[PDB]
């Protein structure tokens, strides 16, 4: 796989975040995870996280997978990646995720993000306490 430029237009909640790509706005959903909607428990706290990283972040790239690069909804099916640290990764190791979707074709960093799930589980973080 490999990483291409993009910008942040706008963080929306823990998993979407608005960004322009090859210059069209388009919204992103993060590969292989599952934040809580900002209406539910550490939802708020999702949002925050990645408002943070990508806001942050002086470089935002995306990297899509080998299989569908857009999902239903129109929305870009990607890793996301400030300043070199993947964002789907982070958020999983916070316990601010859940690994989640996991469809075929669509699921090289399934371990990455299981080894760091089972982190924050072991460390009883945010949703698992
Ligand atoms: C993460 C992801 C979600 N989706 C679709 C499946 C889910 O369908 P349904 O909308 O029919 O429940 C929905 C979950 O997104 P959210 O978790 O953002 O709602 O997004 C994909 O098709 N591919 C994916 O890689
Ligand atoms: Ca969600």
């Amino acid at each position: 796989l490999h990483k291409e430029p993009a910008t942040l237009i706008k963080a929306i909640d823990g998993d979407t975040v608005k960004l322009m790509y090859k210059g069209q706005p388009m919204t992103f959903r993060a590969l292989l995870v599952d934040t809580p909607e900002f209406n539910e428990k550490y939802g708020p706290e999702a949002s925050a996280f990645t408002k943070k990283m990508t806001e942050n972040a002086k470089k935002i790239e995306v990297e899509f997978d080998k299989g569908q690069r857009t999902d239903k909804y129109g929305r870009g099916l990607a890793y996301i990646y400030a300043d070199g640290k993947m964002t789907n990764e982070a958020l999983v190791r916070q316990g601010l995720a859940k690994v989640a979707y996991v469809y075929k074709g669509n699921n090289t960093h399934e371990q990455l993000l299981r080894k760091a799930e089972a982190q924050a589980k072991k460390e009883k973080l945010n949703i698992w306490s």
